[PDB]
């Protein structure tokens, strides 16, 4: 890992979809549950990854795998509580069953206040917070 930039679209529509909604859901997890669920059903009911040209196939898989991997371990060990990041939902399967609602309820001991503080600051500012 040693790059940073945005591009592609027509090749991987689903990617751009989750990407945009991801930066937005950063404030609300539920939002992702709905959006993601939509793209998931549509995608699964259409095609899968490993698409695009012969160069995009690997470049895409690697890239996504890199971020997904890092964010995966982070989100997994995150368990902040309050609607910190929906990345978890689209990360594994669906955190809708238990989001900031119940999570923050008990995990209130340390809501996303702190977690999101640094996490969001980087994640958001990274996706293009503004």
């Amino acid at each position: 890992g040693h790059h940073h930039h945005h591009h592609l679209e027509d090749a991987d529509a689903e990617f751009d979809i989750v990407i945009g909604n991801i930066e937005d859901i950063i404030m609300e997890d539920e939002f992702q549950h709905l959006q993601q669920s939509f793209m998931e059903k549509y995608y699964l009911e259409f095609d899968d990854s490993e698409e695009n040209k012969l160069s995009y196939t690997p470049i895409f898989n690697e890239y996504i795998e890199i971020l997904e991997k890092h964010l995966e371990q982070q989100l997994v060990e995150r368990i902040p509580g309050f609607n910190m990041d929906a990345f978890t939902h689209s990360l594994k399967q669906h955190k809708d069953e238990v989001s900031g609602d119940i999570l923050d309820m008990l995990l209130t001991f340390t809501d996303f206040m702190a977690f999101k503080e640094m996490f969001t600051d980087y994640r958001a500012e990274k996706e293009g917070r503004g």
